[PDB]
C-alpha cells in the first residue's frame, strides 16, 4: 500500500538554524516536519522524497537539499534545507511510500 | 501495478500563459500534458512527479513547479510550471505510477 | 519489492568528459554510477530518480540532468548530467526500485 | 485483493437434472450459484474451490465434483455436481478469489 | 504474504464433545487447533481451508467438516469436525492465510 | 502472481504402487504428477492443494491423501495417494500458487 502528499517549507525567514553536520557549511538552516501517514503500516515503508517546487535568489548560489531523516510505520521526519548565503523563497517536497 | 515514463517540457517559449492562482505571481506559465497510460488502472493510481531535467537562465531567480493537476484511472494531467521573469530553455518531468 | 538508495556524484571536478548526444550542447560531463541491488529481481524493476541535494553555482545557468541509462533484474546505471559552463559543487539523487 | 465464502449446496434433493457431459455417468444433478463478489475485478480473479462440508449415505459410492464453471471480473458459477445412485445430504463449498 | 500448513487431527477417539449448534445433529465432536501464524498479519489475513487426508469408516455415513472458526492477525482458530455414528480415522486440513 | 490447474488422477487401476511411510498402512499406491508452471518464479510460490472430485468404491473405508511432495520455482510434484482395499475410481486435485 502506497500513500503520498507534498510538504510546503515555504520561505526561509521561517525555516530554523541547525547545527552543521559538514564543517564545510555554515549557516545551515531547515524547515523540518514530521508527517502522520493517513493509515499506520505494520513496519517502516519506503519513502522518496522530490522537489516539486523550487524559487530560488539568483544572486547566491542554489544550495538546497530534501532529507529524509527517519521513517516508522505511522510516518516519517523529512527537512527542506539550505545552508550559506543562499535564500529559498519556496520550496515543496512531494513524496511517496509503498508499503 | 507499476508504470513511469517522462514529459519534456521544452524551451518556454512553446509554454501557455495561464491565470496566475497567487496574486503574488504575474506571468504565470506553463506546459500542460495528458498522460495516458501504457495500460488503463480500475481506479486512479498513486503519482510521483520528479524533475529530472533543468536547464535555466542565471540571471533571473529559479521558479519551476512540476504540478500534478489531476488523476484517473487511465492517465494524469501534469506541467511543468513558471512565472515571473524565470527564464526556463528546458525542464523535464519524470514520473512513476503505482495501482 | 520495493528498494531504495541515493548516489552522491560531489563535485564536477570528478566528473567525466563524454560525448554530447546534443550537437547543441558542448563540454557534456557526468558522474556515471552502476547499483547493484540489495536483493536481484527476476525481471528488470521499475525505477525512478529524483535530485534530492543541489550546490550549484549562480553566475552560470544551471544545467542538470538525472540520468537513467538502463535497468536490469540485478541493478541499473544512472548519472549526474551537465554541460556548457555550468559549475556542480555538488548533487545527489535518491532512487526507488519497484518489482 | 482477496475475497472468500462459502457456498452451501444442501440436500441434493433441491439439485437440479443436467444433460451428463460423459457418457458413462448418469443422473448427473447439481447445485449451481452464480457468485457475484463483494467488491468487482478488473478482469477474472483467480478462484479455487474446497470441500469443506460432506454428509454422504455410505450404502452407495461416493461421487461428488465441486466445479467452476467460469469467472469474470465482477464473480463465477460454481458448482456441487453428483451422479449415479449416490445421495448427498449436505455439501458446502469454501472459495477464495485472488486478483 | 502467504503463509500455509497441515493440521492433523486423527482419530476421533481423541476428539472432544461439543454442544450441537444443529438440533438436526448429534454426537458433535471435533479437534480444534488454535494455530500462531509464522509471522503476525497487522489485521486479519483471509485463510482457506482444504481437506488433504481422509480415513473414514465405509459402515456409517461420511460426516466432516472443516471449520474455520475465527481468524487474527497472529493466528486462527480451526476444527475437524463430525457427528451422529461417523467414525473418522484420521482427517488432516491444509490452510492458506494471504494477507 | 497467482497460477491454477488440475490434476486428474483417474481410476487407481492406474496408479503405482509405492513403499509405505507408515507401518501401519500397506498396499500404498498413489499417481504422481510433475507440474511445471505457465510461467516459472524466481523462488518457490506457496501451493494448496484441494480434492475436487471423487469417486470412492462404498463397500471399503475411504482413504485418500492429497499430497505436496515439494515445490520449486518452475512447478511442484503432487499426487493422489491411497492404501490398504480402498477402491478410487477418479480422484482430481485443484491447486494453486501463490507468489
Ligand atoms: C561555509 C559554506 O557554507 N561555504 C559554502 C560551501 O559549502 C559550498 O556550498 C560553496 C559552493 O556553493 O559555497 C560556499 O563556499
Ligand atoms: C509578481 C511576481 O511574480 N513576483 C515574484 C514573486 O512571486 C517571487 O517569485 C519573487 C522571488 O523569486 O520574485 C518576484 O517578486
Ligand atoms: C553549446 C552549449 O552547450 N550551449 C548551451 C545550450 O545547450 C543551452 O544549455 C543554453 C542555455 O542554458 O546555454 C548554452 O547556449
Ligand atoms: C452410469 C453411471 O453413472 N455409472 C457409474 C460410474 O460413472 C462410476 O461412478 C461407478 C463407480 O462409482 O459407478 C457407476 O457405475
Ligand atoms: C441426529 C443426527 O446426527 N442425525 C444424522 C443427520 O444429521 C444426518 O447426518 C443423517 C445423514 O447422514 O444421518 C443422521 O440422521
Ligand atoms: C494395513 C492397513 O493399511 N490398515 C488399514 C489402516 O491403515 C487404516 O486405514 C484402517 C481404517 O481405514 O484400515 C486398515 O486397518
Ligand atoms: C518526529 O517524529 C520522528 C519519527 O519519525 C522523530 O524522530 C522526531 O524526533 C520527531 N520530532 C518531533 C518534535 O515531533
Ligand atoms: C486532460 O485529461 C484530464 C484528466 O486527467 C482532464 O482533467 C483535462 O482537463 C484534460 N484536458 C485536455 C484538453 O485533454
Ligand atoms: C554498468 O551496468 C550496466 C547495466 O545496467 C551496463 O549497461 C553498463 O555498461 C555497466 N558499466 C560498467 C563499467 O560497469
Ligand atoms: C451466472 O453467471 C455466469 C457468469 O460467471 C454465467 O456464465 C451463467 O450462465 C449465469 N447464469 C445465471 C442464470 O445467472
Ligand atoms: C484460540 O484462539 C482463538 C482466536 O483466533 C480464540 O477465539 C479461541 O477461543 C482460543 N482458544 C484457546 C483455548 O486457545
Ligand atoms: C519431479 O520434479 C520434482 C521437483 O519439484 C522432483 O522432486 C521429482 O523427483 C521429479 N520427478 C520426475 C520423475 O520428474
Ligand atoms: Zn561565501
Ligand atoms: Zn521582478
Ligand atoms: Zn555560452
Ligand atoms: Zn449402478
Ligand atoms: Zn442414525
Ligand atoms: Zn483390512
Amino acid at each position: 500500500r502506497v500513500q503520498s502528499g507534498k510538504i510546503d517549507c515555504g520561505d526561509d525567514a521561517g525555516w530554523a538554524k541547525v547545527p552543521s553536520d559538514d564543517p564545510g557549511r555554515d549557516n545551515t538552516r531547515e524547515l523540518a516536519k514530521n508527517i502522520t501517514f493517513a493509515s499506520p503500516y505494520c513496519r517502516p515503508p519506503v519513502v522518496l522524497l522530490s522537489i516539486t517546487q523550487l524559487d530560488v535568489e539568483q544572486s547566491q548560489n542554489l544550495r538546497v537539499i530534501a532529507r529524509l531523516y527517519s521513517v516508522s510505520p505511522s510516518g516519517f521526519k523529512a527537512s527542506c534545507y539550505t545552508w550559506h548565503n543562499t535564500k529559498v523563497y519556496s520550496m515543496s517536497i512531494s513524496w511517496i511510500s509503498i508499503e
